[PDB]
């Protein structure tokens, strides 16, 4: 607690003007000094699952040394909306670890069940979770209907907390044995789709992997990211958001806003 938001910031006037509700977790690794705001409520993970989804299936080719290499093939019926990758290469298959990054780099929605599918569904990532000691997340179900994101459902969410306190224990923690953490740690950096969120509040000369997700409804989206500072510890952070009404729009520049006061708050010069 003593080192949990050592300087205020004004997280509740930004989320009145989004119209909604914003979580945030950000921890410097140095110091284990803290950001929080909202930090334990739940809020719709969308497609930020994807990256824990790829960390499961790294954990398991720990033991399967030969799982990152199998070729996935595929049918039309596989492809459902939001496939960048998987529909480029439905004639040809495309790896596991190529399924993965895909997933995670383009939040590509056919990679992400077909990888649902290895590791046993939403029940299998959720194992893979409280493996690592997190207690909160929760997959229940399989893309596009994970993205409802109805007010008060607890199914598909999890805390700004939470996914932080995992994200740490996968990238910089012991979760993941050191090459398959780097693998996972060059999978976020190598994201496309988070530029506007929280990469936009990071300087350009500092490091950085993330993981969005955006429902479509209810004002509901997100970003997650570990950030190296050069010359001190790295950063991880969550940015979780939703809203009241189910035509609230998301906002990237809330997002990116909410990253801002984070690092801010960690006395973080950016
Ligand atoms: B997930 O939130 O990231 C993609 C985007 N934007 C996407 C598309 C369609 C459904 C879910 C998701």
């Amino acid at each position: 607690h003593m080192l949990t938001n050592l300087v205020a910031e004004p997280f509740a006037k930004l989320e009145q003007d989004f119209g909604g509700s914003i979580g945030v977790y950000a921890m410097d690794t140095g110091s284990g000094a803290t950001v929080s705001y909202r930090a334990e409520e739940r809020f719709p993970l969308c497609s930020s699952f994807k990256g824990f989804l790829a960390a499961a299936v790294l954990a398991r080719s720990q033991q399967q040394a030969g799982l990152l290499d199998t070729p996935i093939r595929y049918g039309k019926n596989a492809l459902v909306p939001w496939s960048p990758i998987s529909e480029k290469y439905l004639t040809t298959g495309m790896t596991v670890a190529e399924l993965s990054a895909a997933a995670v780099q383009y939040s590509d929605n056919a990679a992400a069940n077909l990888l649902l599918k290895e590791l046993g569904g939403p029940a299998g990532l959720t194992a893979f979770m409280r493996s690592i000691g997190d207690t909160t997340f929760r997959l229940d179900r399989w893309e596009l209907e994970l993205n409802s994101a109805i007010p008060g459902d607890a199914r598909d969410t999890s805390s700004p907390r939470a996914v932080t306190e995992s994200l740490q224990k996968l990238t910089l923690g012991s979760a993941l044995a050191a090459p398959q953490r780097q693998q996972f740690v060059d999978w976020l950096k190598g994201n496309t789709t988070g530029n506007h969120r929280i990469r936009a509040a990071v300087p350009a000369d500092w490091a950085v992997g993330d993981k969005t997700g955006t429902c479509g409804v209810y004002g509901t989206a997100n970003d997650y990211a570990v950030v190296w500072p050069t010359g001190r510890a790295p950063i991880v952070l969550a940015v979780y958001t939703r809203a009241p009404n189910k035509d609230d729009k998301h906002s990237e520049a809330v997002i990116a806003a909410a990253a801002r006061l984070a690092l801010e708050g960690l006395g973080v010069n950016g």
